[PDB]
């Protein structure tokens, strides 16, 4: 059978997102290594993205739009998640744990590094859970590009409300008061604005030294050819 | 800090800057007109910043950084608010209502226009209220240069304040959290616009604060 996204309970949404997680990939000149990693991560992101409840309900063209706006933020949230148990360090991959100082070997890279580090330490001191993380990553995929067919927008927003509900359930089951539930949610959603900022600074940097709409369309298209 | 939700709102409503006026247009004239308008609003913005509860308690360094980081986001949300009832147009001032065609007269400008219009169309579709608006505007000032325990206390207070307005208007407990989220996710898109806007402006405080 098939569960429509707007029918999911909070626990079924959490279970769907946890089950969709991509694996942690390994690293194979700093930049060449990072690009290869991202490239490989990308193929997996696509598989993940189609398992986000509500995503395949959209037109294909709308799917690519959302993925074109969100892809670098998604890479980044994952990076900051992996880096959480390693203060001062970015875990690009387990064989590629880089610190602030190595970052200074690439011009302008330290600033983004420091932004990424600060986001990671904020997640750490907030004690972000795995179950919250997956909610935030999905929110990113659905939200980044939604402000740039009226039924598609409404549907995307209704799925966003569902993940929000799911985040509130997690916080209520963790014992937070209503005030605390609202404040932590707000705090998590503001971190998302900073992740957007990081992404834009990241993109500026990449264009100055990248998946287009057309490649992501092709990669989305290619997914349908995968052997199950 | 000590204030109630009512007092916070009241304070925010009282601190609101005025709507300024602009002083047929060419490209260079339209941009001079927008520049001079924004220059004039920045003065009032600094003044409004100082009346935001919690802001002057920060160090002057933190006050300058937040404002330097957030000024365009603030200009932009004020614009999107003003333009809300004007489908397909940006109300930069009552005497400077500009349509999508008018923005095509400067290289790169129209892309930002569309993004501003979408934001504005989104606040209309949501029925953004004045009191919610002022809360969001203050969240932007406190959030945009944030990444310190004190900033986050004020933020939590504004969150609480937004929720109380929502409660006051009869929204269920689920509707409240849903709406709060929908609004703070708009803040992501406003940050993005600011970034795009800054990029374009490179393709060309200490006093009022101290
Ligand atoms: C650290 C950094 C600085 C930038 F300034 C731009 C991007 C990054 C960055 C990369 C590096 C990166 C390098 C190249 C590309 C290019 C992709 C492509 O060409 O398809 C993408 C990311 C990254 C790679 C893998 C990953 O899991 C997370 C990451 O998070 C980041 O913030
Ligand atoms: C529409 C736009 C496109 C850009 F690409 C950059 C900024 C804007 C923009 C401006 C125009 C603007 C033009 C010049 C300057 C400053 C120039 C300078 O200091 O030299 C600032 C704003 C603006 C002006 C007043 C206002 O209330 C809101 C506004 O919102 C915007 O998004």
């Amino acid at each position: 059978g098939s569960h429509m996204a707007l029918s999911l309970t909070a626990d079924q949404m959490v279970s769907a997102l946890l089950d969709a997680e991509p694996p942690i990939l390994y690293s194979e000149s700093m930049m060449g290594l990072l690009t290869n990693l991202a490239d490989r991560e990308l193929v997996h992101m696509i598989n993940w993205a189609k398992r986000v409840p509500g995503f395949v309900d959209l037109t294909l063209h709308d799917q690519v739009h959302l993925l074109e706006s969100a892809w670098l933020e998604i890479l980044m949230i994952g990076l900051v998640w992996r880096s959480m148990e390693h203060p001062g360090k970015l875990l690009f991959a387990p064989n590629l744990l880089l610190d602030r100082n190595q970052g200074k070997s690439v011009e302008g890279m330290v600033e983004i590094f420091d932004m990424l580090l600060a986001t990671s330490s904020r997640f750490r001191m907030m004690n972000l859970q795995g179950e919250e993380f997956v909610c935030l990553k999905s929110i990113i995929l659905l939200n980044s590009g939604v402000y740039t067919s009226l039924e598609e927008k409404d549907h995307i927003h209704r799925v966003l409300d569902k993940i929000t509900d799911t985040l509130i359930h997690l916080m209520a089951k963790a014992g937070l008061t209503l005030q605390q539930q609202h404040q932590r949610l707000a705090q998590l959603l503001l971190i998302l604005s900073h992740i957007r900022h990081m992404s834009n600074k990241g993109m500026e940097h990449l264009y100055s030294m990248v998946p287009s709409y057309d490649l992501l369309l092709e990669m989305l298209d290619a997914h349908r050819l995968h052997a199950p």
